[PDB]
Formats: structure tokens, sequence, C-alpha cells
């Protein structure tokens, strides 16, 4: 394990409801506060009333608290895609991942196919797109996406595929920022055509990586290494 990152302020609270897909009321100390949610999965796990999560101030505009995630096993499972999302750079700005030392960030949301990916990363022989996904619906060790059908990643997998066909570099990358998990799989059930399509990238040549990661209450990101991949 290691260090990528802080989060400050950090604030525990009570998640109250879900109002809808992109936000949350949460419990501050005597305050009902209206947080922000990034992350289009149900996360029915999570959003349970009376459960604690993590908030941290937003200056400006709509809403003024990011709900950035829970407790879990006494750490915080990060559930901000755009949180995963700064992690994942720290990773590529520490260049962390062997394979993509000497490669940096040259785009972000690229239009590729009918749909954007991620990112466009510049290396010394070449460029490569990668796409990140959450994946913080725990199974036993596992980590697994996604908690329910995804439009929008069986494109983005898709548009993988085809990159990876036409010989291009093509790289997904699930973010399984839980606590105490080792493994990544899909979940089938959530969405059996991802599961299908994720066997499909691997035979087309599309890279498949699991990073574990977690928060401490400290705000402390934590980045534990590669989980074992299962497809
Ligand atoms: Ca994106
Ligand atoms: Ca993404």
């Amino acid at each position: 394990a290691m260090k990528l990152m802080e989060v400050s302020p950090l604030f525990p609270c009570i998640f109250l409801r879900r109002v809808n897909r992109f936000v949350g009321l949460v419990r501050i100390k005597e305050r009902i506060e209206r947080a922000l949610i990034t992350n289009t999965g149900r996360l029915n796990e999570f959003m349970i009333p009376g459960r604690i999560g993590y908030c941290t101030p937003k200056a400006g505009g709509k809403t003024r608290y990011i709900l950035l995630g829970f407790e879990d096993h006494g750490k915080i499972a990060i559930i901000d895609t755009r949180l995963q999302g700064k992690a994942f750079e720290k990773i590529i700005e520490k260049e962390l991942l062997p394979e993509l030392e000497g490669c940096r960030i040259i785009k972000r949301e690229p239009r590729v196919g009918e749909s954007r990916l991620d990112y466009l990363i510049e290396c010394s022989k070449g460029e490569i797109f990668v796409e990140t996904k959450s994946a913080v619906l725990r199974e036993g060790e596992y980590a697994m996406y996604p908690d329910c059908p995804s439009v929008r990643g069986q494109r983005h997998i898709k548009e993988l595929i085809k990159l990876a066909r036409d010989g291009k570099r093509a790289m997904i990358v699930f973010i399984g920022a839980l606590p105490n998990v080792s493994k990544f799989k899909p979940y089938k059930k959530g969405d059996p055509k991802i599961a299908e399509l994720l066997k499909e990238a691997l035979e087309a040549g599309v890279e498949i990586r699991a990073l574990g990661l977690h928060m401490e209450l400290s705000g402390e990101i934590i980045y534990r290494g590669e989980l074992g991949v299962e497809i």
C-alpha cells in the first residue's frame, strides 16, 4: 500500500435519503444538507438511511457539499467518480503502473466513435485510450462492476473493442475503491451484456486492469495495488 493524495476537510455525516441520481440529503451536526452524488450506480448497499458517509465542501455553485464515500469496515469506500478519477491521475503522475511509465494524460474526455472515453494518454512509443470505471459493489473479496445496467458503459466497451480491432491501444481500468478487496469481476446479474462485452474486449486486445483503493478517516487516499482480474 502507498499514499496517493489527501482530501481536506472531511466531514462525517449521516445518510438520510437519495433525492435523485445526482443529489442526496445528509445530516451534518445539527443540519440537514444537500450533497452532490457523482455516481450513476444504484449504490443500494451504501445509500441506506442511518449509514455514515463522508462529505467535503464544494466552493460553488449549486450544491455546497460532495458526498465522497461511506464508512466501510473502518475505512471509507470512495463512491465519487471524480475523486476516483483524481486518484487515477495521481497514479499516472507518480508512474505507479510500470506499463505506463513515461506516459502522461494529454486529453480528457476525447470523442471516440459515438461516445467519449476518459483519457487519451501519450507514451514514448504511442498513444493509448483509457476508460476508468467505478467498482464499489462488493462480493466477498471481489470488487464488481456494474451494480445495474449501464448503457453508457455498454457504449464505452464497444468503442474500446473497435479501437483494439483497428489496432489501436485501448485499456479499461476498474477502480475498486473499497477497502478489503483483493480481486475484481463483472457483476453478471447487474448487466449481462457488459459481462459478455468484457469477454469480447479481452479477446479483441483491450487491456483490462483493476486497482484497489480506499480512503482513511484522516482523508488519506491509499492505493493498495492491483486486484486479481477475473472475466
Ligand atoms: Ca468519462
Ligand atoms: Ca469513466
